[PDB]
Parts: C-alpha cells; structure tokens; sequence
C-alpha cells in the first residue's frame, strides 16, 4: 500500500485559485462556435455567448481566462476587434486553417465572457508584430478612466467606466512564433513595451514576460538577469506530447506504452518547475515574481478526417489523469506558482468542452477541474508519503496525492491512480486534526483506457460516489478504482 501522511494543522501555503486557469485562442473552434455563437443563433445563448458552454463553466468556477491566443495575440491588433461588430475588419488567420477571422469576438465581447463567467481576464498582448504605442493603447483604452482619443473610443462603443484587468501578457512565445526572438533581444522589447503599459485610475497590472519554451533554461536565466524588476511574472510553457512532433499519436484508440509515456512526460512538468524555479530563485530569492504555466496539457494528433490546423482532438481518462496529476505538481509549488492555463478551452487541444452544433460534452479533463475546484485558494496541507510505484521498470509514481484546507474548514484529499490495470492501496494518516472527522468521497473513473464521451454518449465517463474506503480515528484508508481521479472531503464530526 501507499502510506500518506496529512498534518493538517501545518500549513504550507495558499493554492492560487488562477492555478485552475484556462486558456482561449482564436483557433479553429474554440472561440467560433465553441463560445461565440452570436445572438442570432437558433443556438440559446446570453448575448451571442450559447448558453450550455456557459452554465458549465460557471459550474466549474473558471477563475481566469487567457485571451486571444498564443500564435494568434502576436498577430493580432486589437482595433480590429472593437466598434461596431458588423463594420469590423476581416482578417487572415494564418497560423490555423489560413482561414477568415471576422472579429466578432474581440475586446468588448471577450470582457462581457469574462463577467458572465466570474472570471478574471487575461490579455495578450502583440509584441512580434505590434508596435508600443498600440499595446499602450489597448490598455489605456480598456482602464483609463480620463478623457482621451482611446478613453472616449470605448464609451462610444458602450462601456462607460473603465474595466479592471490584472494579467497583461507583454507577448507569447516570443522565441518561436512570436517572432523567433533571442531571449536577450526580446528582453530588451520587454522592457521597453513594459514602460508604456500603465496603471490608470485604481487599476493595478500584473505585467508578464514571456518566459520559456520546455527546457530552455538559458530563456529564464537571461529573462531574469536583464527584466527581473520590469515584471510581476514569469510564463512557462510544456505540451505533454506522447510521440514525436511529427505523429504524436491519437486521443483514443492508444497504445498502452502511448499511456505510460503520456503520463511520463506530464509528470516532466515536475522537472521544468522544480528547475526554472531554482534559477529565478537565484535572481528573485524572495520570490516576488509569479511562475505562469499559462500552456500546458496534452497534445495529439487531430482527430481522422479533421482540420489539421484547427487542433481538434478528443478527450480520454488518460488526459483526466495527466490533468489531475500536473494540478498536483503546480500545488506543490504553490510558493512560485501563481497561475496555469491549461490549452484550450473548447474544441482545441485538452478541451473541458467539445461542441457540435447545438450539442455539447463534457470531457474527463472538465470533471477533473470541476472536482478539484475545491482546491481553488485553498490552504495546502503539509503531507508526506511514501507511493508504491507503476508502469514499466516502476517509472511511474502509482498515486499522486495532495491535500487542502477550504475557507469553511473543510479538509479535501484528491488522489490519483495513474495505474490502469489495478486499484490502489491508499493509507492515510490523519494528524493535528483537533476534533473527529467524517468523509465523503467522489471518483472519476473507466473501464477503458481511452474511455471518453461524444455526443451520443455524453455521460460515458463521469464522476460517480465514492464508498471503497474506511475511516477509522486518525486512519483512513481507500481502495482506489483503476486509472481514476478521486476526491475526498473530510468535515469536522
Ligand atoms: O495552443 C496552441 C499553440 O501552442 C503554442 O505554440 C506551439 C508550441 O508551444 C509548440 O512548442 C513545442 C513544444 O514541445 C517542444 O519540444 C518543442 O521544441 C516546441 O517547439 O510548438 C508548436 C506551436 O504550435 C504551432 O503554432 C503555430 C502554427 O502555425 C503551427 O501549426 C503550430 O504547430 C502557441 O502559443 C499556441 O497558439
């Protein structure tokens, strides 16, 4: 069995809810038809946002949403996408389908979905191709609460005082697609496009770098040593990609060697950290700057017979399973770690949504994030373990375990089974609990390794009760189902 110990009166520090992040580009799907239907779509929908996608995701307590893109928001200029949306400009998505962008969805609209969801917004801005005077803009006309060419502009197209936004990301992949920058020549553009990007009325920027690609630590370390004061924070970004680049391999229908590399190359997420955390450690001891893991999740093939360019592929128990053990990686890092965007919203990538039409689902990735919401600023617990392991040569932890303490008091346990041939044996220690406590438990599990919903069945893999564990003082111990995500609540009593 594995043996866990919770001290649950020994705090180790704060779960940032925008960990629980996601992330929205303009890319096949995800933003047309995915979240924007337009208001005269037979589809229901709250202005022109369709409804189903909506309700789940407030549900799901999205707490942050980035916005328009990787590739895209260093392509993107933004005054294509306000006034009157009939009279906006087309454009050439040329990174995804070549296709046309009608900018229907652009700042205003992007705002109302932020307000409609809870959550808070987060804005790329165009460093590649964009100019300082254009990025400088976009923010003052979003906050500034004077008069001005940029201020008056927003009220004439409808909202009247200023809007409050924290995360501004100053460019995105800036040493690929961004504009295959060396790190010391964008950190000088960083710098200079920081400058000009203000603080209007009581509105308070978050300013983010561009920071690495995978393991380019030489990225971080000239990122830190040349901007460390002009920055609030530090981006990351690694895809967790089974086969090579070339034929990463399908969504369903997998390989059990594609299961256990997939999950290999999650947990690398751990490495990536753990080390572009120790050098802005060196640059940034007091750890004031914010590491951003603001791309991360599962990358395949598209699905036969798709759009390559638009992304689309499906979602398993597999990708449950590298979200919920990656969520756990970022918790243990909560102290540099402030905020994830996992890849794609809808129908794009690691999608907690996939629609077709008027029909949508809901993925195992949503109800990982559904069930973890509980983890959501929450106080995390001091644990310490000792995991049996799995997969070939024992390569792999078989549990992933992290425990948090909720506002109201109540004590969550999220336990992951990265195994898909047998349970887990899952001993857990209660300690410096103070009263007695009892659990409920839930669990999100498949008979399938590619178990996944579609449309005709969209409730194939879902979360279900949780009953395979005893609690007896100070002990409890849980039989956890194959390849599986569970979470177990303990309440005073
Ligand atoms: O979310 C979609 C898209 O993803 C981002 O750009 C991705 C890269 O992050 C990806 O990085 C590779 C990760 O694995 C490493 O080993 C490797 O060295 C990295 O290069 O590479 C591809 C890129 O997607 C391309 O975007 C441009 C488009 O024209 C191509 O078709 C894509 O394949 C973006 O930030 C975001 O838009």
């Amino acid at each position: 069995a594995s043996r866990v110990v919770v001290n649950a009166d020994r705090v180790k520090g704060t779960i940032n809810r925008n960990i629980y992040g996601h992330f929205s580009e303009h890319l096949g799907r995800c933003i047309y038809e995915g979240l924007w239907v337009g208001e005269d779509s037979p589809i229901p929908n709250t202005n022109g946002i369709r409804n189903d996608v909506l309700e789940a995701l407030k549900q799901m307590k999205i707490p942050v949403l980035r916005w328009p893109g990787g590739c895209f928001a260093d392509e993107y200029h933004w005054k294509d996408g306000v006034g009157p949306r009939e009279k906006r400009k087309r454009m050439v998505n040329t990174h995804w389908g070549g296709v046309i962008e009608n900018n229907h969805f652009g700042t205003h609209e992007f705002m109302m979905l932020c307000e409609l969801l809870g959550c808070e917004p987060y804005i790329s801005g165009n460093v590649g191709s964009g100019t300082v005077q254009e990025m400088s803009e976009w923010v003052e006309y979003i906050t500034f609460d004077g008069e001005s060419p940029m201020a008056n502009w927003r009220r004439e197209n409808g909202r009247e005082k200023p809007w409050r936004i924290k995360y501004w990301g100053v460019g995105n992949q800036n040493w690929g697609c961004g504009g295959n920058m060396r790190a010391e020549y964008y950190a000088d553009l960083y710098r200079q496009f920081q400058t000009y990007l203000r603080n209007y009325g009581d509105n308070k920027l978050h300013k983010i770098a561009c920071g690495a690609n995978t393991a380019d630590y030489h990225w971080t370390e000239v990122l830190m040593k040349q901007a460390a004061p002009f920055m609030h924070g530090l981006s990351l970004h690694y895809y967790t990609v089974p086969g090579p680049w070339e034929k990463k391999g399908p969504a369903t229908g997998f390989t059990t060697d594609e299961w256990w590399v997939t999950l290999k190359k999650a947990l690398f997420m751990d490495r990536l950290v753990t080390k572009h955390s120790a050098i802005m450690d060196v640059y940034d001891p007091d750890k004031r700057i914010d590491l951003i893991v603001d791309e991360w999740g599962t990358w395949y093939d598209v699905e036969p017979g798709t759009n390559p360019g638009f992304l689309y592929q499906q979602n398993s128990i597999r990708d449950a399973l590298v979200a919920g053990a990656t969520l756990h990686i970022f918790h243990r890092h909560c102290d540099r770690v402030r905020m994830a965007n996992i890849a794609q919203l809808v129908n794009v990538l690691q999608s907690v949504i996939l629609t077709e039409g008027e029909r949508m689902l809901l993925t195992p990735t949503y109800h990982v994030f559904n069930m973890f919401k509980v983890h959501q600023d929450a106080e995390l617990l001091d644990t310490w373990e000792s995991v049996e392991r799995t997969g070939p040569e024992g390569e792999l932890p078989k549990v992933s375990v992290s425990a948090s303490r909720a506002a109201d008091g109540k004590i969550h346990i999220s336990l992951c089974n990265l195994d898909f041939e047998t349970g887990a044996s899952v001993d857990i220690e209660l300690r410096g609990l103070n009263g007695g406590v009892s659990a409920t438990g839930t669990t999100l599990t498949s008979g399938r390794i590619d178990g996944h919903n579609t449309f005709d069945e969209p409730e194939r893999v879902k979360p279900a009760p949780f009953r395979d564990f005893k609690l007896e003082g100070g002990h409890l111990n849980a039989s956890l189902p194959p390849m599986s995500v569970t979470v177990l609540e303990l309440t005073a009593g």
